[PDB]
Formats: structure tokens, sequence, C-alpha cells
């Protein structure tokens, strides 16, 4: 008898699944390490050779956490001491290693406690970001040029983000741009001054004392916000005057009368940069395109060249505003916005005309778009087979628009589903990365020709361990609720059979634009649960999730905690109808948002489920961030929308749980969620005598994902489920 | 067949103890609320009248919380907006009600906020606290004398406690000391200048968007301490044009030479004031004896009148240096101190003599001195029967000590063994107060010849109600270890029967000086968990226990987390070898002290617990507080005792736990055992890999004693010891 899919296998990693991480470094070379080496590979016949023996830096006296070459191949940026921060900041030291002299650079480094670096795009000048404040080097070894002098700690931040632009706005942390060439060098300053502080406690190691009071600009829902300021400093000129003029850039007059945000930055020429901005209330953008006067070392941005973007039923874009893809020339450029149907399709812009051209169109979305040549733009979408939850990279022709190809859907149909791209720099080649419903499979195409290069990556080896284990099953379908089509997913135990009844975990996300049925193929905790356990583990995409039209995904708008949360409950009922469900025992857990779901469907009264696990859940919108809460919610204000923010809180429903197991978890130092979120519930439910179960994760964020932790909190879980479930 | 004392009872007091809480206003009557009426009662025969009417404040507007009659009858204190802050701390408004001209006065009231108040002993005097300032009132209706102008919040404290010396050196608020007569007033000064602050965030009610950041001016071990200083002002000279005089009386050079602490201020007579000060290092303590120099107004203390108390085995006194009892003249005194053998008893000392004669002697201790006349001199000790879990009261005669008579040894031996008494002014009559084996027994006798005048407060009622439940009983004995008898109690199940194995919880304590095993009658907890689950719920007092001498109580000195925690498993060991003791299930619970301890035993690898409870624990000494950390570990340096320190923390018995079930509990705003405490327990459980079981209580502090959270927290506890147990 085959072994199964254990707890252990899950938190050790004993099946490994094997990736294929390339760097492009020109149009047909890529790096790629193997065995603490770092080799560079020729595209077109694969051959490779040795970039950087391993034993290169065996005597740095430091472990390198990352590594970083310049542009023209000249020298390579060693990233050590690496200090993770929020989602996408960490702080880390730096060094410069000359490829060519084979030395590494002594003199004017680095400082140490920088927090951003990145290369110009072309040649090997440096921008890095140092206690708030901007430096540029022209040459590795030289003397910084400070660009900017207001730096200050929590309260300006010039070329990096602070806490909610990082998070919600820019996916980053960096907040500068390189033009193409490196000319020119753009950059936003984030003023913090007025925005409140988050305080919590960090314990530390066992050694500190008195633990440390961690303090955060970060603006609570209806709060005040950072104000933002944009400029463009000229770096050519850097070594010819004493202090180079960084040139402002202001938004426009419809962004000046309120609240706003820079959301987009994106250089179209060498002499031009698009920018786009967002007003709080998130649905109404403009983008202004700008252009360099040589005369007077100005940038101007006509009014004919701005193009405005707003909603009806929503808010802008899935989380944001698209950025826009400029042709060679910078005259026209390419972006995903909804057509009249509500579905999302790449629009092309004349930068002086108002109106755009949809070349795409249907129902179903475009994911986003890959790259663009003179001849082809291609762009991943889920238009095959219509599955909302399928992804496959298209090529379209730019002189006809008719003449449309898909260029990964009939590669490997039964395997293959769920695809990503990577393209060299001119695209000249393009790594597939498939990563469901079958085991990753990662390969190398010439896009001269189209024609597969070679497998880079098939995971025969996990395959091979993989054929001993009584593997589960996964399911994609739908149901019809109300005439429309809502996807689900099944993780079903090995051997299922349909004549039984399974006791019944749902995964819950459900936050807007969200999809948690899909193609990919994954080994975490609903693995074993099913595996070991014997336990259906289900997801199901109901009214607010994405990729499925704005019908789907604006029907939660000013809505939070409602029509989401109804679905799930729905959905539950739904499988209970399908015959192979114990309908006495049904559960439900969910991360993040996930959690203030689950949270809310445990609270509703429905008595379809057993028992819940929320970790790190919002609790009341009011304690979550201004710009992802404001999006969908408005303000709270009795003049806008406070009627729903108090109606959709977790709190109120604090009775409720007395008719069923739960089980709150949230990491003390969640920057993000903050544990006040659950110090709300868990007082709520103290107050109107209601018995839960409970656990604190000490100096853990909104991830718990240190090892120790991880391993932790999914041995704790599991013996509330099994317990609940009556499994042994 | 009847009913069972429930955990519903203890937690909605079903049944309740009636008191009898008088107060002395002479020597001759006492006052009693009844009916929310004051009635003032004649001691020698019983009869009373009506001093002030429920109805009198029918129309006052606010909830009084509180009431204090002047000395002289004359006028009340109202006490409202009461606001609490830490054990014994807290803030409310206060009006003046004249009770000769029968109204509330209006002009120049105590302001709102006022931290603390205190009539003079005689006449009508007041002074009162208010933004760390003393102010003196000489008439209610007239304008306040400020005294002190250096008041400054969390900085500097007059005539009020910082938060160490309120926990751990006067047990109360208050640092202002009024001469017998009311002439003078005698203060203390803290300066927290340097001392660091503990910071925990506060949530609060579910509107607040930001939690609040609490800062308390708090000295971890080994930390910069407060300073002090003291002052004597003459009340009698104040004027309303210039600023009072306050005269400073310096610590001795033996305590100025370092870090020391003002432990005592006790007054001897109209003009002469004592202090005792003590050492950083606990284990010497000076007592000055000081008189008033009506030439120079100045108080000197004659170094021949200096008295020091030292310990060459641990610290001084059971928590602190004991009180002395001045006699009418001030020119001798009696107090309580440890003799040759290491038993604390009542010693007389003169006041310009070195020698004290010790009056009292044997292998018990005097546990107070609570009476004093020409004739006779009154204490409580644990005497008789040679049980030191008894407390009864005594009277020797002064003029030759072999004469001691207990007073009340034989009023009722089968239902009392633990007294407390309480003296009207001049010992002329005292109030008994039994609180066990039996239903607590409040009776009134006269001095002269100790007759029992009239029994007060029997609780006939309750003792009726407790006829119709299964109460548990109570067994107080003792176990050997090295010849040395340790007591043990045990709460045993109605119907006990010793040929049935049932299971046990040690309820633990074990601080230096606590006391588990004693002949008082309590409704708790444990009386549920015997009456209705059917458990043994044992307390054992082991080395570091007090009221048994030095011996005893010092073996842990700079020892914390080694005997006292090796004893409770030695008895649990005992316990597991008797014939009625499921040793399959035994179990262990405390909180604070009694929280670190049960830690500490689970972590120990005994193997002798199933599982255990610990709630608000010390987990690592130098997380708590200098003044009574120190006590009896010292400093935490390397030349002192940090070695023990390092190794007496739970964290370093993490791995130990995989063989037990854990519930750690703790309320996030514990202001006294800080949340960190449980964080770092937590987190190294985690580390090691170790499932537990936590719940934290939001906003809750060391007594997690909100009517809420209470019935949550005994309710959680109750389900883990049952599911421990296997009990339906
Ligand atoms: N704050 C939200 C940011 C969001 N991003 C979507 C876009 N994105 C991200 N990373 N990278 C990108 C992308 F590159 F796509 F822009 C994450 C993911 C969910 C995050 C979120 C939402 C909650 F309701 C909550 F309670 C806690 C929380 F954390
Ligand atoms: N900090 C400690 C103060 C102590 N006092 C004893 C004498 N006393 C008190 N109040 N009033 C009096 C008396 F009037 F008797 F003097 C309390 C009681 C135990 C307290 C304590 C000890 C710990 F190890 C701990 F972890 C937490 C904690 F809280
Ligand atoms: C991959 O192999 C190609 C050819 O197979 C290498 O190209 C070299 O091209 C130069 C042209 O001046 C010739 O002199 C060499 O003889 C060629 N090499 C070989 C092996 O024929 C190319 O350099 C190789 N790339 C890598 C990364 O190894
Ligand atoms: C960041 O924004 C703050 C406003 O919140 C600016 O501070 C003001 O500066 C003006 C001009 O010096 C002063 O008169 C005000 O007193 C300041 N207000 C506050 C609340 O501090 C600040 O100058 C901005 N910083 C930058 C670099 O733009
Ligand atoms: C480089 O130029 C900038 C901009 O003029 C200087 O920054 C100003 O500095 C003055 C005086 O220190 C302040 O009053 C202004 O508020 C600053 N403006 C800005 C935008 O920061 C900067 O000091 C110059 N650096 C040097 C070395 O001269
Ligand atoms: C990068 O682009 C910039 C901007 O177009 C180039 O700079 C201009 O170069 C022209 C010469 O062709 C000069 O007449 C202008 O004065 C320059 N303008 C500015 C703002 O510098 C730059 O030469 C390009 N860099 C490279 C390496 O080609
Ligand atoms: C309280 O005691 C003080 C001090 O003994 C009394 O004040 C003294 O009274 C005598 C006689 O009237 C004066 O000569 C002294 O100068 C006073 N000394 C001081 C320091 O004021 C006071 O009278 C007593 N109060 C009461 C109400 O009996
Ligand atoms: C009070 O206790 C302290 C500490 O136990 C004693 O001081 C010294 O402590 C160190 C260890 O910390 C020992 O090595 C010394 O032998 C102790 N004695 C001296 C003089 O330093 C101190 O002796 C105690 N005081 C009394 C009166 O017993
Ligand atoms: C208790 O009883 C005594 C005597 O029965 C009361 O009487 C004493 O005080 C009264 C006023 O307070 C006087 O009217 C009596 O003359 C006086 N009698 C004696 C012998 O002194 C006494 O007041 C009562 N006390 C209370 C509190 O009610
Ligand atoms: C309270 O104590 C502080 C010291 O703990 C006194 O100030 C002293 O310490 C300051 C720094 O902590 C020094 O800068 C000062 O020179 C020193 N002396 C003075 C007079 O400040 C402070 O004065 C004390 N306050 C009171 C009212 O006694
Ligand atoms: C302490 O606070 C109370 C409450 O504010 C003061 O009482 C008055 O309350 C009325 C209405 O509640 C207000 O109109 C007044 O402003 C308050 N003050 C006065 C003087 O009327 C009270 O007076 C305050 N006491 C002191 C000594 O400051
Ligand atoms: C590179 O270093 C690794 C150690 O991580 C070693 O095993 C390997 O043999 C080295 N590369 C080659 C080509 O030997
Ligand atoms: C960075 O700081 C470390 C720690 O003091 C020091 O060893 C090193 O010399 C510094 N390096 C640079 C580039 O500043
Ligand atoms: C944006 O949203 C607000 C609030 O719902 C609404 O009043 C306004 O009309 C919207 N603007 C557009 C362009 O739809
Ligand atoms: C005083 O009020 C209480 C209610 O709080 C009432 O029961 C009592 O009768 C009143 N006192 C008198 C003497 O009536
Ligand atoms: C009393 O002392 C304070 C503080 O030193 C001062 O401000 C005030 O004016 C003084 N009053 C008189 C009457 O001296
Ligand atoms: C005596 O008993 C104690 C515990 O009561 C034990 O620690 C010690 O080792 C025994 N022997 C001696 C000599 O103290
Ligand atoms: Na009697």
């Amino acid at each position: 008898t085959r072994k199964t899919y254990t707890l252990t296998d899950y938190l050790k990693n004993t099946y490994r699944l094997k990736l294929y991480s390339l760097r492009w470094i020109s149009d047909h070379e890529y790096l790629y390490k193997q065995e603490n080496n770092i080799l560079v590979f020729n595209a077109e016949y694969g051959n490779s050779s040795v970039f950087l023996e391993n034993s290169t830096f065996d005597e740095f006296g430091h472990s390198i956490n990352d590594y970083s070459i310049s542009p023209d191949g000249q020298f390579i940026l060693l990233e050590y001491n690496y200090v993770k921060q929020w989602r996408h900041s960490y702080t880390a030291s730096y060094d410069i290693y000359d490829l060519n002299k084979r030395q590494l650079i002594t003199e004017e480094r680095i400082p140490n406690n920088t927090q951003w670096v990145t290369w110009s795009p072309v040649g090997h000048k440096l921008a890095y970001v140092w206690n708030n404040d901007i430096y540029v080097k022209i040459e590795p070894n030289l003397p910084s040029y400070r660009i900017t002098w207001t730096g200050k700690e929590d309260i300006i931040y010039n070329g990096i983000t602070d806490w909610v632009y990082e998070e919600e706005v820019f996916s980053a942390y960096s907040a500068l741009w390189w033009s193409p060439n490196g000319t020119f060098l753009a950059y936003a300053q984030f003023n913090d001054t007025e925005v409140p502080l988050i305080e919590y406690s960090f314990y530390s190691d066992e050694s500190l004392q008195y633990p440390k009071t961690v303090r955060v600009p970060y603006p609570k829902a209806g709060a005040v916000n950072p104000t933002v300021k944009f400029f463009v400093v000229n770096t050519d000129s850097l070594s010819s005057v004493t202090n180079a003029t960084s040139i402002q850039i202001t938004a426009p007059a419809s962004m000046l009368i309120g609240d706003h945000y820079l959301c987009d930055v994106t250089w179209a020429t060498q002499e031009r940069i698009s920018l786009q901005w967002l007003r709080r209330i998130q649905n109404y953008s403009v983008m202004d395109i700008c252009d360099y006067d040589e005369s007077s070392g100005r940038w101007n941005c006509l009014v004919a060249r701005q193009h405005i973007e707003m909603s009806t039923t929503g808010w802008v874009g899935r989380f944001r505003p698209s950025e826009p893809h400029f042709t060679l020339d910078g005259n026209s450029f390419y972006k995903i916005i909804s057509n009249e149907e509500g579905y999302r399709h790449i629009c092309y812009f004349q930068i002086d005309k108002k109106d755009c051209t949809f070349i795409t169109k249907g129902t179903w979305e475009v994911i986003g778009i890959e790259a663009l040549t003179s001849d082809y733009l291609y762009y991943i979408s889920n238009e095959y087979k219509g599955m909302p939850g399928g992804r496959n990279l298209y090529k379209i022709q730019l002189s006809d628009y008719t003449k449309v190809t898909c260029l990964s859907c009939e590669l490997n149909p039964e395997r293959c589903q769920y695809y990503s791209v990577s393209f060299s720099k001119e695209a000249k080649y393009y790594q597939l990365r498939c990563s469901g419903p079958g085991l990753p499979l990662y390969t190398l195409h010439s896009s001269v020709n189209d024609k597969g290069l070679r497998v880079l990556e098939d995971n025969s080896a996990l395959d091979k361990m993989l054929q001993n284990v009584q593997m589960p099953s996964k399911k994609l379908d739908f149901i019809i609720l109300n005439e429309t089509k809502f996807w689900y997913q099944m993780i079903l135990p090995p051997h299922f059979d349909k004549s039984k009844k399974y006791p019944l975990l749902l995964d819950v996300y459900a936050g807007p634009c969200s999809q948690k049925a899909d193609t990919v193929f994954r080994l975490n905790w609903a693995t074993y649960l099913a595996s070991t356990e014997n336990i259906i583990v289900a997801s199901f995409d109901g009214r607010g999730s994405g990729y499925q039209g704005d019908k789907i995904m604006h029907a939660i708008n000013r809505r939070l905690g409602t029509f989401e949360v109804e679905d799930q409950i729905e959905a539950a009922r739904q499988f209970s109808k399908m015959g192979f469900v114990d309908n006495k025992r049904i559960a439900i857990w969910g991360w993040s948002y996930g959690g203030y779901v689950t949270s809310m469907v445990l609270g509703s009264g429905s008595g379809v489920f057993k028992c819940g696990i929320a970790v790190a859940p919002v609790s009341r919108w009011e304690y979550y961030d201004s710009v992802y809460t404001e999006r969908y919610m408005g303000l709270p204000t009795p003049e806008d929308n406070l009627d729903h923010y108090r109606n959709s809180t977790v709190m109120s429903r604090a009775e409720n749980f007395k008719q069923v197991e739960y089980l709150l978890i949230h990491g003390t130092a969640d920057d993000n969620v903050h544990f006040q979120q659950s110090a709300q519930i868990s007082k709520a439910l103290v107050d109107v005598g209601v018995d839960f179960q409970a656990m604190w994760y000490t100096d853990e964020d909104h991830g718990i994902a240190s090892s120790t932790a991880h391993q932790h909190i999914y041995t704790h879980m599991s013996h509330f489920i099994k317990q609940c479930f009556s499994l042994p």
C-alpha cells in the first residue's frame, strides 16, 4: 500500500517542486544558477559557460543573499546582510565587483543601511536611496552625487515608498525610474508628516529586557493620507553643475482639487514620460504625457495628450489603473481597460486622440501585455475554452487584428493550462512557464518561428517520487446561479467515492478580484488534508471575484462583507446537494481577507458550518488602510458610506458564534492587518460569553512565514480540524 | 440527589458570604453601612442611631463610590467618578458635605481627577494630591495651600507613589503621613526621571481607530530605580501670601552611599517621627528616629537613636522591614523581627539603646502586632496547636512576659481557627473576624475582661442554603521531607471514598513567604472542581513558604525557580502514591508567581503531570520589577547573580513541554507581569516545535477581573481541565 501525502511531507518539503528561474541579460543570453555557479546560456543552441565560479566569493566573509549584473555586463552588485521589512521592502549591505578586473571595489562603497539600489537601464550608472535621500554614482568607484536633502525617517521619503504606497499602490519599495538610456532619473517624494502612526510591541530575542515599540506611518480608512510630488533630474549633468536641479512635474488641476495618488510612472521615450494620477475616490484617473523642452529644461504635458479613465460601476483597474505599453516612437500605446460590456481588453491609443480602439474583445479577459514588437503584441488571457481560471499566451498581428495566434493552448493541453512567460531583451526568445494542472513544465522557444527549442525543466524527478504516493485529485467546474456561471475547485481524496459522505473544508479568500478556482498545481496543506485525512477541500469564486468581467467583480462595490460572504455560504449548500458531503462535517477557513469572510460566515447564523479558522483577519474596515479599503468602500463618513462600514464588522455578529467552534490566530507583529483587529474580535466574543480557541504568534507578521511559526500554525490548525471532524 | 456547587454558582456568586465591615470612630462607637444608610453603633450595648440617611443624596446626580467621614464627625467626603489605575491607585472627584449645616460645600472644592485625599487624623483638615502636587485645606470651604510645585506626570511624584513603590514598597498610592494631631504633614517625593518605561498597546472600545500606547515608568531587574526624598511641613503655619516651607530629612550615610529605598514612615509622637531606609541589596535596613527642634524649626535624627536591622540568610522582613509600634510617650517601641532561631517574634526597643529584648519566642511566628496599651500588647500568631496555617489573637502582659493569654483559641475551636481583629481607638473594644475552617463569624468583645458581648454576623443564612448542596471538605495535614514537615491541603469531593482513584489538580502559588495551606473557608473555582467534577484540588507549602521561620523561607534566597519548584513536584509525587489518587490524571495550575512555578514544573521533565495551566506567569526574572525581584535574586550582573537569573527561565525548558498539555493565558494590558513574559514563552515553544493551547485577554491586566473576562477565563480553564481528565 502506497503512503499518503502527510503533514510532515508538506512541512518538511520532502516532495520538492523544481523550477527554472533564468535572467535574460540580452536578446539571446540568460543567466541561470546551477550548483552555486552562475552559468550563462546561449538561448539558440543551449550551450553554456561559467559566468561566475561558485568559489569566487568563498572568502568574501559574508553570505551573499542575491546578485545583480549591470546592463553592460561590466559589474555585478552583491547583496548581503539581507534584512526583510514589509512585503517588498528590505535592508541590506552591498558591494560591487568589477567583472573585468576581477577585483572587488573597496572605495566609495555603497553605504550600509542602503534602502534601495538600482542600475541604470543601460551601462553601469547606479542610483540608491540612503537615509531617505537619493544618490547617483556615474561610476562604481567614484563619489556619489546627492540628489535630495529633505529625506527624514518616517516623514519624507525620496525615491522609496512609505508603507501604504509600497503595499497598495506600487507593489514595490522603489519610487524611482530611470529613463530608457539612463539620461534622466525620475522619482517620487512622499510626505507623511500628518499620517497617523500604528504602534505595536516587538519582543525580539529573549535577551531584550524592554519590548520595543514599532511605529509606522499608516493611514487607516478615512485618515490623513501621505501627499506626493514628482520630479525628474538630468543625471548627465551631475558632473557639470554643483547641484543638479530636480524639475517638478505637477499633478493636473483635476487632481489638485483634493486628495489624490500618483499611481503609475512609465517612460515612453528618451524624452517623454507618462504619469497616471488617481483621486482619493478611486473611480477617476488621469494620465499626463510629458515632453522634455530642451530650451527651457522643463517638462510640459499638453492637455491634448491627457487621457481620462473612470468607472461608473466600481473602481478603476483590477487593483490600480493599468500600465501603458508604448510603441517604439512613443506616439501610441496599448492599455488594458474594460470595454462597454465590462470585460478587460487591449485598447490602442494615439497619444493625442482621446478615443482608443479595442483590439481584442469577447466574454473573457486579457490578464496582461507581455511584449510589444514592431509587428506583434503578446498577451496572456483566459480566453481558451472559456476557462476564467486558465492562462495562455497569444500573439496578435499589429497590421491585421483578425490574426491572433495562441502560442501555448495546444502545446500539452492535458498537462498545461496555466502559463506565464518571460521574453528575452528584444523578444527574440521566450520561456514558457506552465504551472498546472499537471506538474510545472518550463520550455524555451524562438519568436522568429514560434518553434520549441527545448525543455528546460519537466519535473521528471518529482513525478517519479509521486508515483509511490496516493495523491489527491483536483476538480475544476462551475455551478449556475441566477443564469450566471460561478467556478469552484475541489481537492478530492485518493480513490474518491461519490457514494460516500466526506467531511468538507471550504478554503476561502474571496476578496475583490480574487480567484481561488484555477488550473494551478499545488502541493500544500489541502494536499495533506485530502490525501491523508480524506477531507475534501473546496474553494469558490462568487460575486466580487476577478477575471470574469465587471458585472461580477464590481458586484461588491461599496458593499464588502455581503455578497462575497453570502455566496460562500450558498456554495457550501450547493456542495451539500452534490451528495458526497457529510452535512454534519462542513468547516471553513481563510487567511487575511479570507479570515474576515470566514469570520463573517461563522457569525452569520446560517447553521451550515460546524467550525472555522480565521488567520490574521480584518474585523472592521476602519482598521485597515485607506488606499485598499476606500477603493471598494469609499469614505467612512455619514455623507459617504459610514453606515455600511459600521454594519460590516465581525464584532457585531459575536452572539452568533455561540453556534460554532472557532479558532482565531494572529501574529503580534502584523504591520498589515494589525493585531488590533483580532484583539477586538476576541474582546467582543468575551463580552457576550462565547468560548473559542485562540493562538497568537510572537513577532510574526501578516505572513506568519518564519520556518518554525509556519510549521507550528499548520500543526495547530490540523489538530483543530481533525478534532472538529472527529478524526483520529 | 441534592445539587452540587456548580461553575455557574461560582461565577454568578449564588452563595455569598456575609461580612460585617465596621469603622471605629472612637473608643466606644463604630460606623456600619446598612441598607445604604450609615448607622452609628455603641459597642457596649449594641444600640444604634442613623448617622446619615441613604436618601440624603438622592438628587446628588453622581453615583457615590465611597465616603469618608472626618474624625470629628462634622464633615463627610464623597467619592465619585472613580477611575482605577494600578493595584491601589485610582483618581476620582470629591465633594464635601457639612453634616451640621446639612449642606454640600460649593466653594473651593477639591479638583476633579484628584489622585489621593485624606482627612487629618484629628479634626477636619484635608490633604490631597492633584497633578502630582500636594495641597492642604485647613477648612473644607476655604482655599487650599499649594505645598509642592515640582509635580510632573511620570517624572516627579509628591505625596503619591510611582508604580514600583505602590506595588512593592508601600502597598498604597499614598505617600502622605499626618502627625498624630494634624500639626505636621510628612511626605515623600519620588523622581523617576531616568526610569525606563514599559510600553504596551491598549485597544479600548471598538470605536478607537488607532490603538493607544500606554507608557509606564517601570524599573525591571537591574534597571535605573526611582530616587526618593523625604519632607515634613508644618500645616499650622501656612500662609496665603508666602509659599510653604518643607523641611527635608535626609537618609543616613550608610544609605546615601548607593541606591536605596524609603520603606516605612511611622509617627511616634506629636514631634517625633521614625523612618526606615533599605539598601538596594535588601538585607540591610536602617531606622532613624527624628525629633522636632522648636528652636531651629528643623528635624534632627540622633545617631544614638539609629537602629540597624540586617539578615545574613536572606532579605529583611517578610516582604519588607516590619513597622514599629511606639508607646504613648514614644520613648520605646515594639517590632517584629527574626530572632536567632530565624522565627519572627516581637522585640522591645528603647529608642536610644542598641539591644532590643524579645518578648515572645518559640517555633511559630507572630503575624502582626494589633494593639498596644500600657498593660498589654495584642497580637496575632500561628502558635495555637503548632498549626502555621491557623491564626489567633493573644495578649501579653507587659510586666511579665510569661503571662500570655490566647483570646480566640477556645471561642469555637471547630469552626474557628483563623482570626483577624479590629480594635477600637484605645483598645477598649475589639471585633474578631473568624474566616475558617467553618463559615465566617464576626463577634464584638470588650478588653477589660475579654467579654464576648455579641455576635454581629454568623452567616446562618448561608449555612441554611449550603445544607441543600453537596459541599466538598478540606483536609489540612503535612508530609515530612528531610526531618522537616511541610503542610498541604486538599479540597476533597463530596462523599470522598478512599477506595476510589480521583484525578488531582495541584493549585500552586509558592512565591517567597506564600501560604497556600491554611484553615480558611473559601468558595472558589476549586470548590466547583471538587463538588461538581469530583477532582481533588491540593496545594502545598514547600521551601520558600512563610510563617514557619527563615530556615524554610530563606531556602530560596538568590535561588528562585529551584527548591520551591522541586518541592511541588515532590509533593505531587507523594500524593500520586496515595491510594485515592489517579497517577495518570494529575495536573497543575497557578497564576502570577504560581504561573511561573507551574511552567517550571511542566518543563522539568518529571513526567508526573499530564497537563497544566499558567495564567500571567513570570518567565524570566529580568523581565520583572527591581524591588521585588532583586529582594530575592540580588542583581543580574556577572559579579552578583546573573548566572542564576539566566538559568531560572521558563524558555530554557521549552523542549521538556513535548510530553504535556499546556495552556498559556495572559491579559494584553498587564502592567505588572508584562504580556512580554508570555510572548517569550510561546515563541520558545514555537521554536522547538511544541504544540500548546493559548488565550490572550484583550485589555485585561494582571487580575483579569472584569466581569466578562473572569467568567470567560474560568469557563475556558474548566473545559481544558475536564478534557485533560476525560471528564464528561
Ligand atoms: N493589501 C493587499 C495587496 C494585494 N496586492 C495585489 C497586487 N499585488 C500584490 N503584490 N504584488 C502585486 C502586483 F504585482 F500584482 F501588483 C498584492 C494583495 C492582498 C493584500 C491584502 C488585502 C486585505 F484585504 C487584507 F486584509 C490584507 C492584505 F494583505
Ligand atoms: N508584586 C507582588 C506584591 C505582593 N504583595 C504582598 C503584600 N501586600 C500586597 N498588597 N498588600 C500587601 C500588604 F498589605 F499585605 F502589605 C501584595 C503580592 C505578590 C505580587 C506579585 C509577585 C510576583 F512574583 C509576580 F509575578 C506578580 C505579582 F503581582
Ligand atoms: C555557445 O556555442 C557557440 C558556438 O557553438 C559559441 O560561439 C563562438 O563563436 C565564436 C565566434 O568568434 C567562435 O570563435 C567560437 O569557436 C564559438 N564557440 C564554439 C563552441 O563554437 C558561444 O561562445 C557559446 N556560448 C556560451 C555561453 O558558451
Ligand atoms: C511635508 O508636509 C508638511 C505639512 O504637513 C510641511 O510642513 C509645514 O512646512 C511649513 C513650511 O515650512 C511650515 O510653515 C508648517 O509649520 C509645517 N507644518 C507641519 C505640520 O509641520 C513640510 O514642509 C513638508 N515637507 C516637504 C519636504 O515638502
Ligand atoms: C541643492 O539644491 C537644493 C534645492 O535648491 C537645496 O535644497 C534647499 O536647501 C535650502 C537651504 O539648505 C532650503 O531652504 C530649501 O528648502 C531646500 N530645498 C529643497 C527642495 O530641498 C540643497 O540644499 C542644495 N544642496 C547643496 C549642497 O547646496
Ligand atoms: C539619451 O537620450 C538623451 C535625450 O534624448 C540624449 O541627450 C540629448 O542628446 C542630444 C544629441 O543627440 C543633445 O543635443 C541634447 O542636448 C541631449 N539632451 C539631454 C536632455 O541631455 C542622450 O545623448 C542619449 N544617450 C545616449 C547614450 O544615446
Ligand atoms: C499638636 O502638637 C503640636 C506640637 O507639640 C502642638 O503645637 C505646639 O503647641 C505649643 C503649645 O501651644 C507651642 O508652644 C508650640 O510652639 C507648638 N509647636 C509647633 C511645632 O507648632 C499643637 O498645639 C498640637 N495640636 C493640637 C490640636 O493639640
Ligand atoms: C547582603 O547580601 C550581599 C549579597 O549576597 C552580601 O554581599 C556580598 O555578596 C557577594 C556575592 O554577591 C559575596 O561574594 C560576598 O561575600 C558578600 N559579602 C560582602 C561583604 O560583599 C552581603 O554580605 C550581605 N550583607 C549581610 C549583612 O549579610
Ligand atoms: C445607645 O444607648 C445610650 C443609652 O441607652 C444612648 O444614650 C446616651 O447618649 C444619648 C445621646 O447620644 C443621651 O440622650 C443619653 O442621655 C446617653 N445616656 C448615657 C447613659 O450616657 C446613646 O446615645 C446610644 N447610642 C447610639 C449610637 O444610639
Ligand atoms: C530628578 O532627578 C534628575 C536626575 O535623575 C535631576 O536632574 C539631574 O539629571 C539631569 C539628567 O537626568 C541632569 O541634566 C541635571 O543636571 C541633574 N540635575 C538637575 C537639577 O537637573 C532632576 O533635577 C530631579 N528633579 C527634582 C525635582 O529633584
Ligand atoms: C471638575 O470637573 C467638573 C465637570 O466638568 C466641573 O463641573 C462643572 O460642570 C459643569 C457641567 O457639568 C460645567 O459647566 C463647568 O464648566 C464645570 N466647572 C464649573 C466650575 O462649573 C468642576 O467644576 C471641576 N472642578 C474643579 C475643581 O475644577
Ligand atoms: C560549485 O559549488 C558546489 C557547492 O555548492 C559544488 O558542489 C560544485 O561541484 C561546484 N561546481 C562545480 C562545476 O564543480
Ligand atoms: C558596514 O558596517 C559594518 C559594521 O560596522 C562594517 O564592518 C563595514 O566596514 C561597513 N561597510 C561599509 C561599506 O560601510
Ligand atoms: C465616483 O464615486 C462617487 C461615489 O460613489 C460618485 O458619487 C461619483 O459620481 C463617481 N464618479 C464617477 C465618474 O463615476
Ligand atoms: C435606602 O435605599 C434603599 C435602596 O437602595 C432602600 O431599600 C431602603 O429602604 C432605604 N433606607 C431606608 C431607611 O428606608
Ligand atoms: C511659589 O513658588 C512658585 C514656584 O517656584 C512660584 O511660581 C510662585 O510665584 C511662588 N509664589 C509665591 C507667593 O512666592
Ligand atoms: C535535606 O532535604 C532537602 C530538601 O528538604 C534536600 O535538598 C537536601 O539535599 C537534604 N540533605 C541536606 C544535607 O540538606
Ligand atoms: Na455575649
